[PDB]
């Protein structure tokens, strides 16, 4: 099966479970664990419900 898969840009981990986006930049996502390093400073990022 080939399908589109959501990976956090701050360890490559899958994102499942709550999703943090960037506010601004699409194509942003960072796991929970990843948004509490604080990653990607300057932009807020939102939390939303993942695929
Ligand atoms: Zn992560
Ligand atoms: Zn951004």
């Amino acid at each position: 099966i080939e399908e589109e898969d959501v990976i956090c840009d701050g360890c490559n981990g899958p994102v499942v479970g709550t999703r943090y986006k960037c506010s601004v930049c699409p194509d942003y996502d960072l796991c929970s664990v990843c948004e509490g390093k604080g990653l990607h400073r300057g932009h807020t990022k939102l939390a939303f419900p993942s695929p």
